[PDB]
């Protein structure tokens, strides 16, 4: 008698790994409950990642293309920016969808528990309850209740990486400040080149901050296809003063007149740079060395994910982790996935995350999609492919849309001869790669997407295109092998 | 000695069939020849058509949005529009295109005979030759050429069906007329509901015509799901002051004050009613009937098709019809396809237009997609089907957009399980029937797409969405069948 529950299956985290892995349990019959210690449901993603990026980076983008409309007689002054009314307009989509989410839990029954949970032993949860209402801003009531679990599902997800060096200051933001909307920089600075920094980069650049970006390695959007990155930094080359990559960020020193940083490396100004604001966007660490894991038996990497098998189960194996705690890439769709195999465990039905292939997206402008092999993994593997490359400057659509300076690659197994890649340079990238994505799932070859008949004209053809190139079929390009 | 050639093969059109079939023939090693009326090949759909129409729909829809994003405190004034630099961009597309063309027969070395041509006898074309420049205004230079073939590939398409009664005056415009961007009239009747019109019509509400559609259906977009077409109906309503559906026109008499049309009908104004201008979008009629088909021994409908079997041939064995002129429905895409197996057969490989299905888009807004199965035709056939819906109004990505009010559908055969059928009503609905398309083509099953994990935050994952809640797997909705 105090703060005891007993449940089925308990998921610790409300992300979209949690949350799902919850409401699908729940859907199986079981008791289930969240352990999440904001007040809001949907985790990074909903909260401080996915939704708000997007809603704003669509924003942005509808700004980019009436700069170009006026060259076709439609035309616009600089429009009037208000970011009060901005910034409440991403809150808004947010907290339409915490609010269903919320919604969604009490009807299936769920029970939220907000507190931060921490492994008792194997079948209990300590849950020293939290207090706040602001995603990422809940403080510990001091008061703590005892949770017990048939089952538990770890959904903790990840963290931004903090570099040692960099020091505190309200001018050095990681993307949840970023999406603060506190105001437009004059001059940013963007540490790591990747897909996140470069999707904050793009919006403060069309709101008007000059950007400068620092990556270590040699390039931009590490991971994607170079020649899919190449469309992508021909394009936006005018939004950046400085792409400093294999350079390294030595000092980084404020001043009262901004943020002065230094940075190792070859064309990288050997004069210490200023900037109104620095966006560390270094990486994401994963939390399963903070919940007190070690208390359940379950085992966690150095690195702090927690390895789990095709069944979501950890060395406990009444203890499934899922999500970025468990391993890259950290993505929301991967998460749902694993969030609903490891459910269906717990409702004793036996599921393997069997899926083959998971979207890497790049929400920018033009947006970079890919799939399944990369010919860079190819080129690790060593494995032998065949790409068929159709190019939008062919595309009658692109080219009437502006945009015939991106590709669709589909790549495929040069013995079998099936698709096993795909990447997608341009506007909705993202929309289409998943064909791409069940065309891989179902096994399917050249001639199969080629037959398919796309509907015309639309960028979604360059997939079926691609398909026909591979087949040497293209009648809308020159002639393949004459 | 005067004016004869042979060819193995000899494409009469030089549309999108034609110019496919064309250039696949040609792709075969064949001595091949297009005989085209105009001098710019890509037929209606490159010239009068599918880019023109599409390219103009893009400025239009940036133009929409941007009256959207004020509310999210980006504000701009209504736009200053330049109808000779618009006129241009799209001439411009077009042009781009038809130069490609062009340059592509040169380096494929097909020849395109400029003149009408008509059938002889079954090997024999006459050809009287053409001049002009621009495509629909090409005359007869009295010259006439003879030209043989092993084979012939009819690919001549369809016209603007005219309706008997509506007299001519510079006010009454057919698309091609519409494509012209002579002027935004005040006020504008639509004759017929159809997609073309339909689409016609967004592109003049949004340059500032307030328009009237008079379609003698029950509806609009007829052949597209009811559900689809009340999406799109209610975001649009706003265009118009009448949609007069289930009326007759039946006086059209032009006046010094505008054209003056009467309808008969229900909510059908008595008072004859008065428009800037009238765009008669009532349909399409093949050209079989007018190529001299009977000397080839080739057997035309009274409709004006040449029905033709799988592999595209004629009663006529050595003679193949493609597009339109073969039958519904009219569609770009079904030309390119039907296309390649005619050129194949004339190559001597055996090929069967053997795709099970083709997508019809209305690239409106929001544009509505639909492919396979329709709850309509299996209503009609009594196919015992499942749908399974998934609502926008769910997703993060079109809430974010502001489209959550449309929504994916995908529907199965109740007894295999089979995916039969897919609608979405959307922006790039267009760019995502691709994969409930070559889904249909897979033979896939709600598993099949459930299964592929679809990225996150976007459109294209309703159609995994879609799937789950075929299994009554979804974690973003309310619990399926408790
Ligand atoms: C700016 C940004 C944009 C992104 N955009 C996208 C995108 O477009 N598409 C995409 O696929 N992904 C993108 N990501 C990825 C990210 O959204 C997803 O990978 C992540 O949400 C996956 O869900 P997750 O379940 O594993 O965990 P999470 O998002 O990380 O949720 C973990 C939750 O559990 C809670 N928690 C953690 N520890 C405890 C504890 N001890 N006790 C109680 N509760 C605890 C935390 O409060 C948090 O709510 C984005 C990330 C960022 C940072
Ligand atoms: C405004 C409009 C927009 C459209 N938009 C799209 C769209 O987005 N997507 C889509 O799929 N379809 C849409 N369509 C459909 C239409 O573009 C295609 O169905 C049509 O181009 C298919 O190609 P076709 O080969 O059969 O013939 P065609 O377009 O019709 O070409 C036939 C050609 O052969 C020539 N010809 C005809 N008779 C003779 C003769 N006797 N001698 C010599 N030459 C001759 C004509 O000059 C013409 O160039 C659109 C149509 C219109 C009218």
């Amino acid at each position: 008698g105090s703060a005891d529950a007993e449940y089925d299956v308990v998921v610790l985290g409300g992300g979209p790994g949690g949350y799902s892995a919850a409401f699908a349990a729940a859907d199986e019959g079981l008791k289930v409950a969240i352990v999440e210690r904001y007040k809001t449901l949907g985790g990074v993603c909903l909260n401080v990642g996915c939704i708000p990026s997007k809603a704003l980076l669509h924003n942005a983008a509808v700004i980019d293309e009436v700069r170009h409309l006026a060259a076709n007689g439609i035309k616009y002054p600089e429009p009037e920016l208000d970011i009060d009314m901005l910034r409440a307009y991403k809150d808004g989509v947010v907290s339409r969808l915490t609010g269903g989410l919320a919604g969604m839990a009490k009807s299936r029954k769920v029970d939220v528990i907000q507190g931060d949970g921490q492994f008792l032993d194997p079948h209990h949860l300590e849950v020293s309850l939290t207090a706040g209402d602001a995603y990422e801003q809940a403080a510990p009531t001091g008061e703590k209740k005892i949770v017990a679990f048939k089952n538990c599902i770890i959904a903790a997800g990840s963290r931004v990486t903090k570099l040692p060096f960099i020091p505190e200051d309200p001018r050095i933001i990681d993307s949840s400040g970023a999406l603060a909307l506190k105001e437009v920089p004059g001059k940013l600075l963007i540490i790591g080149g990747g897909i996140i920094g470069l999707e904050m980069g793009t919006v403060y650049s069309t709101l008007g901050s000059r950007l400068d970006v620092v990556e270590m390695m040699d390039g931009l959007m590490q991971g994607a296809d170079r020649d899919l990155v190449k469309v992508w930094q021909k394009q936006n080359e005018y939004r950046f003063d400085n792409i400093m990559v294999n350079t390294k960020t030595v000092a980084v020193e404020p001043k009262e007149d901004g943020v002065y940083v230094t940075f190792e490396g070859a064309n990288a100004p050997k004069e210490p740079q200023r900037y109104d604001a620095v966006l560390v966007a270094a990486g994401r660490a994963p939390n399963g060395k903070l919940i007190s894991a070690e208390k359940a038996g379950v085992a966690v990497t150095d690195r702090g994910f927690i390895e789990v098998d095709k069944q979501m189960r950890t060395n406990v194996p009444h203890i499934y982790a899922i999500g970025d705690i468990v391993g890259q890439p950290m993505l929301a769709h991967k998460a749902v996935h694993e969030g609903h195999v490891a459910a269906e465990n717990c409702a004793g039905h036996k599921a393997y995350f069997d899926a083959r292939v998971i979207p890497g997206v790049a929400y920018t402008s033009p947006e970079v999609a890919w799939v399944g092999e990369t010919e860079l993994s190819a080129k690790a593997s060593a494995r032998k492919i065949t790409k068929a490359n159709f190019p939008w400057a062919a595309s009658g659509r692109a080219i009437a849309n502006g945009c015939d300076k991106p590709f669709t690659k589909l790549i495929f197994d040069a013995e079998t001869g099936r698709i096993i890649g795909g990447g997608i340079v341009g506007p909705n990238g993202g929309d289409m790669i998943g064909e791409v994505y069940l065309a891989i799932e179902m096994g399917c070859d050249a001639a199969d997407i080629g037959k398919t008949i796309h509907p015309h004209p639309t960028l979604g053809e360059s997939i079926g295109m691609a398909a026909e190139v591979a087949l040497g079929t293209c009648t809308d390009l020159p002639p393949q092998k004459k």
